[PDB]
């Protein structure tokens, strides 16, 4: 019989789904729960302490597997044992987050998923929805230290690309509405990264680039929902049966220190359909795109 700890951060649409999965890819290799494995599920419910506890506990269970959800969740797994192996997701930077020597090679008792979405991936759809798009707008916090990240990404893009960057650099949710305003006439297309500031007074930044014919490309599912045009966003339950996949190779034998971290590689474009509509717009021909109304 098989041990085997999920620590959860919380619940969560993406998070969930990867537990999902994870789950069903066992189920079809013949691993049941409560058959010949046993499945310990630990929310922390969002508390950053409870990620500890479920690590400690995890641990000194002597489980035989534990799947992660969440970065802070794997990392809590990490400082509880150097002996057991640790399934990652929903990890945007592994290396950053100091669970692995390199992407490629382990060195260490931590495989996994990554769910990194580069901005070259989401600027395929300029394409799509900006085409002929000479100038990308970019408005984002200076506060928050991943924008910047995100902002330097784009401009390497950018700058390799053939397009021209303008930058509305903000502090205070207030300037929102006067930014976005200052980039009508400035800009081709607008990318909102995955930025607390700009994501969340999105119902704005819908209305003012909307009137203005002004496409807006995320950088993930959840500003779409709220009047962005698109994304290039994961389908996390196959992220999870990925993961799901790559559990059954260490439980039937193969050691975690060799195992490559693998990636989203199913990642599905996901559009408003009603911002479309908004825009003039007709939907893209190629069926294999998802669409979405606004909340």
């Amino acid at each position: 019989v098989k041990k085997i700890g999920i620590t959860q951060l919380v619940e969560h649409p993406a998070l969930d789904a990867t537990r999902t999965g994870f789950v069903k890819a066992l189920e079809k290799n013949g691993f049941k729960d409560g058959e010949n494995i046993d499945i310990d599920f630990q929310n922390a419910q969002n508390d950053m302490p409870t990620t500890q506890s479920i690590a400690s506990k995890f641990a000194s269970d002597k489980k035989d597997l534990i799947f992660a959800i969440s970065t802070p969740s794997a990392q809590a797994a990490f400082n509880a044992t150097k002996d057991i192996p640790i399934l990652i997701t929903a990890v945007s930077d592994p290396v950053a987050a100091g669970l692995v020597k390199t992407l490629e090679k382990p060195g260490t008792n931590v495989s996994g998923t990554s769910d990194f979405v580069s901005v070259d991936k989401g600027l395929e759809l300029l394409k799509i929805f900006a085409p002929k798009a000479k100038t990308i707008g970019v408005m984002y916090n200076t506060s928050e230290v991943n924008s910047k990240v995100q902002v330097d990404a784009l401009k390497e893009y950018a700058s390799k690309n053939g397009f021209k960057v303008v930058e509305k650099g903000i502090t205070t949710s207030n300037e929102v509405n006067q930014g976005i305003s200052s980039l009508v006439g400035k800009i081709d297309v607008l990318y909102v990264p995955t930025d607390n500031l700009v994501a969340s007074s999105m119902p704005i930044v819908s209305k003012i680039a909307t009137e203005n014919k002004i496409p807006v490309i995320a950088a993930e599912s959840g500003p779409v929902e709220k009047g962005a045009l698109a994304c290039q966003g994961i389908n996390y339950e196959k992220l999870g049966y990925k993961t799901g996949e790559m559990a059954v190779k260490i439980l039937n034998g193969e050691s975690v220190s060799d195992m490559p971290v693998a990636t989203s590689d199913d990642t599905d474009i996901i559009v408003n359909e009603d911002i479309l509509k908004a825009l003039g717009m007709e939907k893209p021909s190629n069926e294999n795109i998802s669409y979405v109304k606004t909340k």
